[PDB]
C-alpha cells in the first residue's frame, strides 16, 4: 500500500521458535472467533490506513500498532510461543485505540465493548496443559 503507512507487524519468521499450546488453541478457536464476528469488530480487523482516513498524525502517536487481522494471521501461522504474547497483542490494540481517540468516541465505545468480552474470555483461559 502507501509508502506513508508503515510496514505491518511481522506474522511470519522462521527464526522465531513457535509452539501450539492448548491456551493458544483457545485464543484462536474461542477468543479471536468471538471477537472477530462481533458487530463492532470491523474497525479492528485490519491495520489502520492513516492515508485513507486522513489521519497523518496516527503513526506519529501510535508507535506500537496492532490489529485483530494481524493477530488472526499470527494465530493461523502459529507465530507465538505462548498465550501471553497473544494477550499482549490484544492489550496493545485496545490501548492504541484509547490513546489515539477520546473518551466516548464511537470507536472507543466499540473497543470497550470488545475489551469487556475479551476480559471475560481470558478469565476462562485454561491452564497450560
Ligand atoms: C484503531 C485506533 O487506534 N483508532 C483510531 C481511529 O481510527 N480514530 C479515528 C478518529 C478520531 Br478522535
Amino acid at each position: 500500500g502507501s509508502h506513508m503507512n508503515p510496514p505491518p507487524p511481522e506474522t511470519s519468521n522462521p527464526n522465531k521458535p513457535k509452539r501450539q499450546t492448548n491456551q493458544l488453541q483457545y485464543l484462536l478457536r474461542v477468543v479471536l472467533k468471538t471477537l472477530w464476528k462481533h458487530q463492532f469488530a470491523w474497525p479492528f480487523q485490519q491495520p489502520v490506513d492513516a492515508v485513507k482516513l486522513n489521519l497523518p498524525d496516527y503513526y506519529k502517536i501510535i508507535k506500537t500498532p496492532m490489529d485483530m487481522g494481524t493477530i488472526k494471521k499470527r494465530l493461523e501461522n502459529n507465530y507465538y510461543w505462548n498465550a501471553q504474547e497473544c494477550i499482549q497483542d490484544f492489550n496493545t490494540m485496545f490501548t492504541n485505540c484509547y490513546i489515539y481517540n477520546k473518551p466516548g468516541d464511537d470507536i472507543v465505545l466499540m473497543a470497550e465493548a470488545l475489551e469487556k468480552l475479551f476480559l471475560q474470555k481470558i478469565n476462562e483461559l485454561p491452564t497450560e496443559e
